[PDB]
C-alpha cells in the first residue's frame, strides 16, 4: 500500500528525516515512525493547495513543528525552519509530505519528493 512509498521510496533514500501520505482530506494514508500529522493539520494543508493565502503570512503546524511558507502554488508546497523544512507535493489523488532537517540539503529532499510525485501522477495516482 501507501506504506511501502513511505519506508522505501521516502525514509529509506535517507534523504527525508520523517514522511507521510495523505488522501486529499487531510487524512494519513501511511506515516513513518512517530510522525503524526494530525486531520486539522492535514486539511489545512490540503487547502493550502487551493488556496495558500491563509499560510502564507504565519506558516502552518505539520507534527508539533511550525514551518514558514518559502512557496506555495498547485503542485508543491516548500516551508522551512532554520535549517529544516518540508516539501509538500499533491498528486491526482494524495498528497506527499516529506520532512527533512539540518544534516539534508533541501535540495537532495525535493529531488526526491517531487519526483516520486511525477512518478506516481504518471501511474494515475
Amino acid at each position: 500500500s501507501w506504506q511501502t512509498y513511505v519506508d522505501t521510496n521516502l525514509v529509506g533514500t535517507g534523504a527525508v528525516t520523517q514522511a507521510a501520505i495523505l488522501g486529499l482530506d487531510g487524512n494519513t494514508w501511511a506515516t513513518s515512525a512517530g510522525f503524526a500529522v494530525t486531520p486539522a493539520q492535514g486539511q489545512t494543508l490540503a487547502s493550502a493547495f487551493n488556496n495558500a493565502d491563509p499560510i502564507r503570512a504565519s506558516g502552518f503546524d505539520l507534527a508539533g513543528v511550525h514551518y514558514v511558507t518559502l512557496r506555495a502554488d498547485d503542485r508543491s508546497i516548500y516551508g522551512k525552519k532554520g535549517s529544516a523544512g518540508v516539501i509538500t507535493v499533491k498528486t491526482s489523488k494524495s498528497i506527499l509530505v516529506g520532512v527533512y532537517n539540518e544534516k539534508i540539503q533541501p535540495g537532495t529532499a525535493a529531488n526526491v519528493v517531487e519526483k516520486l510525485a511525477d512518478y506516481l501522477i504518471g501511474q494515475g495516482f
